[PDB]
């Protein structure tokens, strides 16, 4: 992974990145450029953009902060990169994703190819129905509002040795990329925050998956939303204290001690799903909660 | 592969053990014999050797499926056929050797009751096809697969791949026992189906013929069990696809199309796998969410 930049900037990879970003649709960035204007924009400035990326002279535009009304009356915050930056981010992620997919845990389902929130629900249900119905529900503060940039780029540097890639990735951190949490409202759609930041979140949170796997804990995780499932409150209280302490001391993330809870499946809301026990089928099941 | 001696793999100690563990893990309602899933191990300890002897000699008689009416989240009832836990155990043992065979034949846009696949994946694939411009929905509605499928036609199709006569025999008998598709997924419910783990595979085998025909015609589609939607770019193209595919489904597959509920529609009027659809003008894309 010494010279990944030319792979990212290859004719095939950029052509695939353009087509994918056009298919993604999504709202506009601060420049107001819609997805239909990207082809003409790249036909005129594409080579200039490639040259700036090669020399670390490309200036990413700041993400546009938008407020999207939620179906429960509330509002959610979203940062929308320009369609040019979403194009570049997709080009970077097309190269970084195959590298990091072999590292990732099978119970991580957020923003990964061929994975979705419904799989996380069914996997959690199978674990609950095995007798692990004491839920350690650790609530984390927003990942990109709390993650340390230098700590995140250092961890990425353990796998990615191309300095030019490290540079452009860091510049996108400061641009304000974040995690589109539309999935929490049970809405199925294409995320609008670009295709780089969720991978960056999975890289850091993969450290939590590895720690939980070493401790033999059963879990599922979707982006920064994880639940751990154990067989008793005794083990649930111990896991709650050990994992939260690991998240803050080793990962540098922030645990919301007010929203975090030890619970049973009946009172659990996860990824927009509610859980209930079916006495006819003799099993816990899930469905979208109101 | 060589499918002439599959019954030996079905009745092997490891396959039956994995089948027993999976069925106990699935739990589910009881069959006509009233035997609970916690009573299977004792039952197999006593009669397991006899059962496999009967299965080896085509002398095992499956019990009929227990017909149950399940109330739905809001409104009417739901018909469900529950095999006995013993028959669920044998069906799982059969499916464990047949599923890897047919997984090599199945279309990538078939998502019902398949390993590492779920309804949300069908929704997202459909959304991507709609957002590419194919937002005219051919919403063909099929009568219940196992209420209309011809048993001879289905077994003849299975025999094209499976050459083991003992497997063909026990699978046909399970068709007669009344296995069917647990359509709990239509209510957006995520959970373990109760209709056994053999009938969904058998329905996918027959409907795989529909997938190959649609792929041959260059049609964009997603399918979940017997619930399929086809997406085209115009209404005139939607009417011709509706007439051609419905005729193919009935004349070439022997299944029955409900002409009343089938319709050519737009995404906003589509209810599919418990999801409704709508266009987001700020994101410039169709999206989906659980309908009321
Ligand atoms: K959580
Ligand atoms: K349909």
């Amino acid at each position: 992974t010494s010279n990944l930049m030319e792979q990212i900037l290859s004719s095939d990879n950029l052509n695939r990145a353009y087509l994918q970003v056009v298919r993604n649709k999504g709202a506009e960035g601060v420049d107001g450029m819609k997805y239909t204007e990207l082809k003409e924009h790249l036909a005129k400035n594409g080579e200039t953009i490639k040259g700036q990326l090669r020399t670390r002279k490309y200036k990413p535009q700041p993400a546009r902060r938008v407020e999207i009304p939620k179906p429960d009356g509330g509002v959610r915050n979203l940062g929308v990169p320009t369609v040019t930056d979403r194009f570049i981010q997709q080009a970077i992620a097309q190269v970084l994703t195959p590298i990091y997919e072999e590292q990732f845990h099978d119970h991580s389902y957020g923003f990964r190819p061929n994975r979705c929130a419904q799989q996380a629900i069914l996997t959690a249900l199978n674990i609950m129905n095995d007798g692990n119905d004491w839920i350690v529900d650790i609530d984390l503060e927003k990942f990109f509002d709390t993650v340390n940039h230098d700590k995140l780029m250092t961890l990425i540097g353990r796998t990615i040795k191309d300095g030019d890639v490290i540079s452009i990735v860091r510049k996108y951190l400061v641009s304000g990329i974040m995690i589109d949490d539309e999935y929490e409202d049970s809405i199925v759609g294409t995320p609008q925050g670009g295709n780089l930041s969720p991978l960056l979140a999975n890289i850091m949170l993969n450290e939590l998956d590895k720690e939980m796997e070493k401790r033999g804990l059963n879990f599922v995780r979707y982006a920064d939303d994880c639940i751990i499932m154990v067989g008793s409150e005794m083990s649930a209280n111990r896991v709650m204290r050990n994992i939260s302490r690991f998240i803050e001391e080793k990962l540098g993330l922030k645990v919301n001690m007010t929203k975090s809870k030890v619970d049973r499946p009946s009172g659990l809301k996860y990824l927009g799903f509610g859980f209930y026990f079916d006495p006819r089928a003799h099993q816990f099941k899930a469905k979208p909660h109101a």
